[PDB]
C-alpha cells in the first residue's frame, strides 16, 4: 500500500528480473500488467503469484518489436486496469558473440527487443503521461551498456542506446512532471565476480527495490539518471 | 518502522538538507545523532522535532575539521545510541568567488568542512562497519561536484573530491558488505532554473527520500554510485 | 606526412564533418576512402580537394545499412588503397521530432545509418585489424548521445548506442592492440549557445583535429574513451 | 616547431610523467619551466635534456603547497621565459593505506600537493590567461580519481577533486577562450594488468602525447573534459 492502486506496465515481466519487478511493484500496491513474448505459463504464474498474495495483475502477450501490436496491448492494459503511471521496459533478447560473428538475425533481434520496444511503449504511453502531469518511466540498462563488454557489442549497444533514450525522454517530458530513469544491473542470479567488489552475484529483488523506488514519489525530483545495481562493478 | 532502530549519524544535520535527512531517517525508525558546528538552537529544535513525533535522537556539537574532536563525538554517539549503521556526511561550508579571488581562509574552510570531515568520520566508524558486515555510508556530493561550476571552484573541488572518496571507500569495504554512495542535489529550496529541465527547485525532503533509500536494505547491492537529485540538471 | 601512407576509411565523408575529417586525415599523409550515400558530386569534390593538395584518395558510394553492400565497398577499398588501419564511422541521418511523432521510417533510417553502419564496417575490417596488431576505430558520437536531447530521442539513442558499441569493441580488441574511441561533437557550423560555455559554435576542422589525434600513434594507449568537442557543453 | 615558442609551466616536471611532459612540450617548440619539490639534480637533468636537443627550458624549486611561494615562482617564470600559455599541474604526493590508517600527515601532504597546488598555480596564471584570450590548463587526474581505488582514498579524493576543479575552471574561463582539461593516466611504467584490457603498462611519452595535444591548437574547442590514458582501464 505505497503505490496507491496506480498502474504499472512491465514489458518482459514474464520471468527473472522482470518477474521480481512485477511482484515488487504489485506488493507496493500497484496493478501490474505483465507483457511478454512469451511463454504464457510463467506469465500467468507471475500473475497467479501477485493474486495469491492479494495483488491486482493482468497478462498480455505482445510483440514489443511490432510497431504497434504494442498499441493494441497498451490500450488493452488501459482498458483493463486504467491509465499507466509507471512504465518498466525490461523486454530484451541476448545473443552474444564477437562483433564479426554477429549476424543480422542476432543484431536486429537484440536491437528491436531491447531498444525499439522501449521506443514503441513510450510512444504509446506518452500523451497519457503528459495529460496527467505525473509519470515514472524505468528503462532497464545493463552495466555492459555503461562501460561496454567484449563479445556483447550487439547487446551492449542496445543497452547504451537505451540510456540515450532515457536521457532524451527525461529532457523531453521534464516540464510536464514525467520522470524517466535507467537501471543498470550487474551480475544477477537467478537464471565471474572479479570485477565485482562485493564478490557476490545480486538477487533480482535487489534490482526490484531500485525499480520500486524509481517508480514511487520518493524519486519525484530524480530524472535522467542511470543507476547501477552491480555491487560496485561499474562504479 | 523501516530502519529497525538502527543508528544514523548525520553531520551538518543542524539545518536545511541535513535537517530533512535527520527527520526522514528518524521517521523510518532510526535513532539519529545530529552533529553540527553549530547553532545549538536549530539542532535541539531538530531533535525536539524528531522526539515530538516519537523518534529517538541526540545532538552533538563537533568540529568536523578537527582530526578527532570527531572521534570524541563518534564514540559519544556510540555510547548514547549504539554502534553506527548509517553515516551521512552533510557538513559543508560554501564560499564562492572566482578562482583568483579565492583565499586560503575560504579554500581551507570549504575543503576541511566538506571533504576532510567525511574522511575523519569514515575513519571513526570504519572498524565498526567492518566488524558488523553491514553499513551504509552516504556522502553529500553537489551537482557542481559532478560537472563543475563557475565561481565555485573551491566548493566544487571539495564535492568532486567527495565523490572520489565515495568510490574509494566503496571499493575498500565492499567485501565486508559495507556500502558507500554519493548524493548530488541540484537547485534546492529552502534557504536559475534554465539548466533544470523540470523548471523548478527541489524540496529537501525529496533529497531526504534518496538518502533514506540509500540507507535501507532496498539498496543492499548498490555501492559506489553517484545519484543526482537535480531535476535532470546534471543528467 | 604523419600518417605514413596508412589507409583511412571515412563513412559519411561526403560532406561537412566527414569532409573535414577526410581532408585532415589526408593532409597527415593517409590514403582516404570516401564512403557516402550519397551525392557523388560532393564526394569527388572532396577527393579532388585531397588530390589538389597532393593527397591520395578514393570514393565509394555504399549503403551503410545494407548488411554487406558494405563488404563489397570495404574490400574494394582494400583492393584500391590497401588494408585499413583507420576507420571513421560518420554516416548518419537526422530526423527529429517528439518521441510520439517518431515513425518507423524515421526511426529505422536513423538507427541503421547511425548505428548499424558502424557495426557492419567494424565487422568488415575486424580480422584485418586483428591480424595487423594495429588499428584505430573512431566512431562519431553526438553530445546528444552523451546526455540526451529533447525531440531527438531517435538520433540520441542511436548515438548513445554508438558509444556502447565503442566500449564493447575496445574491450574486444584491446589485447590485439586495436583501439576504438568515440568523438562527441557539440554545436558545429557549418551547415542556441546558452548551454555552450565558450559561447560559440565549433568549426569542423576542430573536430577533425580530434579524429586525427585519435587516429595516430599519439593515442596508442587511449581506448574506450568518449571525447567531447562541444565547447564544454556536455562536460 | 608546433608550439611556436609559447611558454609551458609543468609543476612536478622533475621526474617520470612530468619529465616526459616537459620533454614532449619542449620538442613541440615550447619554452618549458620545470617546477619541482624537489631534487634539483633530476630537474636540471631534464632541462639539460631539453637543451641538448635544442629546446628552451628553465627550472624552479617551489613549494606548490605554500599559498604563494608559488606566485614568486610564477612571475619568476614570467620574467625568465614570458607569460604562460600552457599550465600542466603534475605535482603530487602518494601515500596509500586503508582509510583508517590514513593520517593527517599523509592526508594533508597528498591533498596540498595534488589539489591545492593546482588551485594556487591557476590563481597565479589566471589574469594572464584572461587578458590573452588564449590558454590551455592541463590537470593530471588519476584513473583512481575517476572510479576510486581501495586503500588510496586520500590520493583518489585529491584526484577527483582535481577533476572538479578542472570542470569549474573550464566553465569559469570558457568565454575568454581559456581551456581547462584533465588527464587520467592508468598503470604507467616507469618507476596488476587484469583490469587493463590492453594487458600492458603505459609509457610516459604516451601520456605526454595527450598533454601535448591538449596544449596545442588542435584541441581549441575541447574544454572541461576528462581523458583517460589507461589502456581502457576506466572506460
Amino acid at each position: 500500500g505505497a503505490l496507491s492502486g496506480k498502474v504499472a506496465l512491465v514489458t518482459g515481466g514474464s520471468r527473472g528480473l522482470g518477474r521480481a519487478m512485477a511482484l515488487r511493484l504489485a506488493r507496493d500496491g500497484a496493478a501490474v500488467a505483465i507483457v511478454y513474448v512469451s511463454d504464457d505459463s510463467s506469465a500467468k504464474e507471475t500473475q497467479g503469484e501477485i493474486e495469491r498474495l492479494g495483488g491486482t495483475a493482468r497478462s498480455y502477450r505482445c510483440d514489443v518489436s511490432d510497431a504497434e501490436q504494442v498499441t493494441r496491448c497498451v490500450k488493452a492494459v488501459t482498458a483493463d486496469l486504467g491509465p499507466v503511471d509507471i512504465l518498466v521496459n525490461n523486454a530484451g533478447i541476448i545473443r552474444d558473440g564477437l562483433a564479426a560473428s554477429i549476424k543480422d538475425e542476432d543484431y536486429d533481434a537484440v536491437m528491436n527487443t531491447n531498444l525499439k520496444g522501449a521506443f514503441l511503449f513510450i510512444k504509446a504511453c506518452y500523451f497519457g503521461f503528459i495529460r496527467k502531469r505525473s509519470g515514472s518511466i524505468i528503462n532497464i540498462s545493463s552495466v555492459s551498456g555503461v562501460f561496454g563488454s567484449a563479445g556483447q557489442a550487439n547487446y551492449a549497444s542496445a543497452k547504451a542506446g537505451l540510456i540515450g533514450l532515457t536521457k532524451s525522454i527525461a529532457k523531453e517530458l521534464a516540464e510536464r512532471n514525467v520522470r524517466c530513469n535507467a537501471v543498470a544491473p550487474g551480475l544477477i542470479a537467478t537464471d565471474r565476480l572479479d570485477p565485482v567488489p562485493m564478490r557476490r552475484f545480486g538477487r533480482p529483488d535487489e534490482v526490484a527495490g531500485l525499480v520500486a523506488f524509481l517508480a514511487g514519489d520518493e524519486s519525484s525530483y530524480i530524472t535522467g539518471q542511470v543507476v547501477c545495481v552491480d555491487g560496485g562493478m561499474a562504479m
